[PDB]
């Protein structure tokens, strides 16, 4: 028993972080086989990052511009282009550590693990959600850009974030390892803001059955709701749509516990309705929305990797 | 900036882990060197846990009978011995993974990271605190015991907790590596508790610390307090009481921030004496006690390692 805010282990993602320095900018880069993947801005000047032409500042470097450092190894820099917002280094040596990998891009209100990093080598690792407004909840300092988040399957880590920027409120904003943005954010220091948030509907209620799941069992009410009804009250809350595939994913978690999706949405109504009064849920005095049906599927049955 | 409750990165531990198996009970071992640690119970079967002599059960064991799985090689045991509740399995091949490490043993309010292991293979990692009541609220299954918890320090893993079991309220009690236990628990399934825990006042601290440097000051008063003063009150709350040790720890926090610490010790004594008013700290509407002061300076300043 016991439930905790849990990440991946992070040792198949440690094995790929290296530093890139271009001039003096200093950041973090993603070796896998014979490619390092970072954010493009590693080629500008502090003066160069509140306008940049990208293409107009990568058109003047060539290759061995690019110290790209392994530990105390200088990796070769033997070729480069730019996807999107991300830089490719090709490196004459391939990292004998790469593990199985995908690049994948995740949705809202899916969850990853980050491993925060400094100069290549790994600081800390924690969970975070996509919010939906497309930022993400996180721990950055200068120099953490090029930090990776990832999900990881069996054997397979699924790369699906890298850090590039920090947002007023102090929330983060990154790219999929294409070097797309998630959301409407672009890597120049201009002032920009994320859209108001939400809550993650579907994950308050996989949280709702992990808290039952630990014998926390005090908000179950005998009632059931409609699925509309359900979302009518949620709107008023800011709490996003809970969809039948919302339900279906929730399927699990239902049948493990014997208590139907539309019931503990009778229950999550009450809770938003009347509040917690004074009450606490698996520790917690506020509704918890960053863990996945998955998640707490995993750390409820023990998925091993 | 953001504040996350942050793991260290679990690679150097992660290839120490291996699988142990006695008859059919099966748990998590660590390998270092060319010994694999792992708890006593691993030689009981169900019934022998009820009331076990571990000397009388280890007597009849010879090395043949321990399975040693690293992946998918077998490690050939070549020798025993038990040193107070932990086994120790002397093999044929030392672990060329094994990094730098130190067998620690932590104080109540210290923290560290959690590697959560089944069978052997590595499922999460998340960030826990010794309780001033030697438990730790962390999450664990069934096969989880030998799951260790370790700091690192640069390159060093200071391996300090070893799982064993799990008492009443869902919380989680084990030894150091040399096999004893942290508190008045013992390594036997008859029915034992937890004394009343209590607030570690000086992570609190830190954490307003964290918060104030995060730019979430509104709980900041114009008072100071003497240490004694704040020290009745904070014993009414079930706080601990802060030493000048404790004072002095903070010390770096305080010159940071330029708050001495008997004026962050007259804003707690206003939040324990009024509440939060219905606000949150660094978006938790209850105050936060797992972060040390090191926690703390080491997410706000990026320490790597
Ligand atoms: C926060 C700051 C005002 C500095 C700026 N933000 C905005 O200008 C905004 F308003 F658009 F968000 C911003 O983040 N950057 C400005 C400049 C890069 C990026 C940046 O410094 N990236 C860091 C990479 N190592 C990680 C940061 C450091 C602090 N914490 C983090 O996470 C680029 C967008 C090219
Ligand atoms: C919780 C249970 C009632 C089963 C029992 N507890 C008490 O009897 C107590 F009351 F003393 F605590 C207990 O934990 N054990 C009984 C038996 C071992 C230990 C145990 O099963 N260890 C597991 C190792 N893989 C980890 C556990 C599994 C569930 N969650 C965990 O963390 C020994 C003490 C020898």
């Amino acid at each position: 028993s016991g439930f905790r805010k849990m990440a991946f282990p992070s040792g198949k993602v440690e094995g790929c972080m290296v530093q890139v320095t271009c001039g003096t900018t200093t950041l973090n880069g993603l070796w896998l086989d014979d490619v390092v993947y970072c954010p493009r801005h590693v080629i500008c000047t502090s003066e160069d990052m509140l306008n940049p032409n990208y293409e107009d500042l990568l058109i003047r470097k060539s290759n061995h511009n690019f110290l790209v450092q392994a530990g105390n190894v200088q990796l070769r820099v033997i070729g480069h282009s730019m996807q999107n917002c991300v830089l490719k280094l090709k490196v004459d040596t391939a990292n004998p550590k790469t593990p199985k990998y995908k690049f994948v891009r995740i949705q809202p209100g899916q969850t990853f693990s980050v491993l925060a990093c400094y100069n290549g080598s790994p600081s800390g690792v924690y969970q975070c959600a996509m919010r939906p407004n497309f930022t993400i909840k996180g721990s950055f300092l200068n120099g953490s850009c090029g930090s990776v988040g990832f999900n990881i399957d069996y054997d397979c880590v699924s790369f699906c974030y890298m850090h590039h920027m920090e947002l007023p409120t102090g929330v983060h904003a990154g790219t999929d390892l294409e070097g797309n943005f998630y959301g409407p954010f672009v890597d120049r220091q201009t002032a920009q803001a994320a859209g108001t948030d939400t809550t993650i509907t579907v994950n308050v209620l996989a949280w709702l059955y992990a808290a039952v799941i630990n014998g926390d069992r005090w908000f179950l009410n005998r009632f059931t709701t409609t699925l509309n009804d359900f979302n009518l009250v949620a709107m008023k809350y800011n709490y996003e749509p809970l969809t039948q595939d919302h339900v279906d994913i929730l399927g699990p978690l239902s049948a493990q516990t014997g208590i139907a999706v539309l019931d503990m949405c009778a229950s999550l109504k009450e809770l938003l309705q009347n509040g917690m009064n004074g009450r606490t849920i698996l520790g917690s005095a506020l509704l918890e929305d960053e863990f996945t049906p998955f998640d707490v599927v995993r750390q409820c049955s023990g998925v091993t990797f």
